[PDB]
C-alpha cells in the first residue's frame, strides 16, 4: 500500500507564492474523438514520496481498466490542507493563481460515456502530470494522456 505521511517533506515546502498556472484538460476515446474536461475539478499539491505511490497506482488509469476488487486507500487527512484546486471552463481551461516555488502533482478525472454494439461503455479515466514552479511564471500545463 502507501507509505507512512512524511511530516519533514510537507513541512520544506513554500506555503506561500505568487505563481500562475494555466492549463487545458481532455482525453480521447477510443474511436480517436476528443473529449474536453468541461466544469471539471483538477487538483495540485506538493510531489512527495506519499502521493508518488498513490499516482504510480490510480494516477494514470482508464476507468475500464480499473480492478473492481482494489479500492484507492483513504489518505492522511493532513494531506488535505496542502491541495489546491481550481474547476474548468466550458472549454477544459483551468487557472491556478498565488501558487508556491516547488514540485507538483497536477491531477484530474474525466469519464464519459459510449455506445457500441447496444451497449454502454465507460471512457476516460484519471490523468496526472508533474508542474515544476521556479519564477512566477512556469508554461502552460496540457493535462492529457
Amino acid at each position: 500500500d502507501l507509505p507512512d505521511f512524511p511530516e519533514h517533506e510537507y513541512a520544506a515546502t513554500q506555503q506561500v507564492g505568487e505563481g500562475v498556472i494555466n492549463g487545458d484538460l481532455y482525453l480521447t476515446s477510443a474511436s480517436g474523438a476528443i473529449q474536453k474536461g468541461t466544469n471539471t475539478k483538477v487538483a495540485l499539491e506538493p510531489a512527495t514520496s506519499y502521493m508518488k505511490a498513490y499516482y504510480a497506482k490510480f494516477g494514470n488509469l482508464d476507468a475500464a481498466k480499473r480492478d473492481p476488487d482494489v479500492q484507492p486507500p483513504v489518505l492522511d487527512p493532513r494531506r488535505a490542507t496542502y491541495v489546491r484546486e481550481a474547476t474548468t471552463d466550458q472549454n477544459g481551461r483551468f487557472d491556478f493563481d498565488h501558487i508556491p516555488n516547488g514540485t507538483y502533482y497536477i491531477s484530474s478525472e474525466l469519464t464519459w460515456s459510449a455506445q457500441s454494439d447496444g451497449k454502454t461503455i465507460t471512457e476516460g479515466g484519471t490523468v496526472t502530470k508533474l508542474v515544476t514552479v521556479s519564477g512566477s511564471q512556469p508554461q502552460k500545463v496540457l493535462l492529457t494522456r
